[PDB]
């Protein structure tokens, strides 16, 4: 039997943010069973905590309902918050398929409130499928060039001219399914405050509440396109329209040609705790 | 305030098959607005909330999809009956709903409730009359049977496919189906005692559902009305194969079209997990 907790990542109260089911003591489970368990939970991701193999504190495997990912932001944030209960550490190193991810935990009286991670530095290129993607999204143009970023998963960014226009999107889920191994992140905002919506048939979700591995790339994207400075922290509010408001904090330090750090942080809270029969 | 829950895989006899439902106990203190938000948190096809009875039943059950309340549903109530069956030695359980009281017969084996049978509300039905729209959303040109919509609380449309291969090949347009409000689209194929189904319902917050128990009774009626089976003939309906959640629903509809006397749906169910939440 395995214990799990349900963490609402990128939230300061239960029922906000983005849930992740974190399964402990998972070294006995084959990956095909981890995948089926993720399918059972039907959350954007479930994670599995394994003994470390390369000097971290734990090795974490991350599954959507349909596929394994090599890195993901909300699932790891929630995993770090949940594991932080195990010990008194304030620095935590979590192994993934993209390498070891460093976390700093915000604790009060030993109790974990939030965490900050140093993400993989993404690479990027032009999508080159603009007409097709804009048609699928139901819009004419992006406000900025349409580029795809890779940090394990892949994230495409499409800019909208207002928050109302963002909220008005009704994408064609089936047309989006022709965009394999990527998530589509639509953004709008100004200055230090941005809104997002994410859609990804490829990762098993019509609309995700908080796509943490997109937050770092968005900060880069906004700085590369002159809307914020490199190093300027931004707030990215995702999931509003679906009733799952999620507050992601991001900062990308360096310059376009040489990034030094991509920090994403958030609060997270426990929604529940239990045990599965396998 | 805190609440215990179980996860039942309905219409399955092993965990990770069937259709999960989260059943929350002692839920009277949750306003419906919070029950709705908890159903979205769980993100299963439904969560249920067990409330004290008001009309002579054992409990009153409220049923939520990730996006709306339903007055009746089959897999969620099967799972709720199995979960509550753990708490009693009784053979029968009476679950009050917005559609009235639903009677369950519980099947036990070596001290565990392993299955249950329900008598569903007798549905009404009519032709849908939106065939070109619906067939275009599904990506097909016609139905093997008249396209009819049944109501037993929720609503279920049935579209017939000429082979299981044709059913498995469907890739419906989720957005186009969202114009079909307050209903589920159930596509079926098979013969005799053995049928396959797939269900799609943006209205009820699901791209594709693994086991639509409130569609099982209506499908048995549909098949008898259209000459494919006899009234009273038990059928096996296998749903959810293509999404990796095979679910076996057993259904029988007794009487004749002008007067059905019983619409029975049964299945196995098993506990996947259990826990407690912070509100
Ligand atoms: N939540 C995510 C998802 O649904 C797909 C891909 C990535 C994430 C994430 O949190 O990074
Ligand atoms: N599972 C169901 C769903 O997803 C929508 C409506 C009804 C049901 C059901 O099990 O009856």
């Amino acid at each position: 039997m395995h214990n799990y907790v349900i963490i609402d990542a990128f939230a300061s109260v239960p029922l906000e943010g983005n849930p992740v089911a974190v399964f402990f003591d998972a070294d006995d489970l084959p990956p095909a069973q981890m995948q089926r368990i993720a399918r059972e939970m039907n959350l954007s991701e479930s994670t599995f905590v394994l003994k470390p193999r390369n000097g971290g504190d734990a090795l974490i495997r991350i599954f959507t309902p349909v596929n394994e990912l090599p890195f993901a932001g909300h699932p790891l944030l929630g995993t770090a918050i949940a594991l932080g209960a195990h010990t008194d550490n304030h620095r935590l190193y979590l192994e993934t398929q993209m390498g070891t991810i460093a976390f700093e935990l915000e604790r009060q009286n030993g109790s974990v409130i939030a965490a900050s991670m140093d993400q993989p530095i993404p690479t990027w290129t032009a999508l080159g499928r603009d007409a097709e993607l804009l048609k699928a999204l139901g819009i004419s143009d992006s406000t900025f060039p349409i580029e795809i970023y890779h940090n394990g998963p892949r994230h495409v960014f499409v800019g909208l001219p207002s928050i109302d226009a963002l909220s008005a999107l009704h994408p064609d889920h089936r047309a989006l399914s022709n965009f394999h191994d990527m998530a589509i992140n639509c953004f709008a905002g100004a200055g230090r405050r941005w809104r997002s919506r994410m859609f990804s048939p490829a990762y098993g979700v019509v609309e995700d509440a908080a796509t943490g591995s997109a937050a770092g790339p968005l900060a880069i994207h906004l700085a590369r396109h002159g809307q914020i400075e490199f190093g300027q922290p931004v707030e990215i509010l995702q999931g509003v329209e679906i009733g799952r408001p999620s507050l992601m904090f991001a900062k990308a330090e360096g310059r376009a040609e040489q990034l030094t750090r991509v920090e994403v942080s958030g609060n997270g809270v426990t929604f529940g705790r239990g045990t599965i029969v396998l």
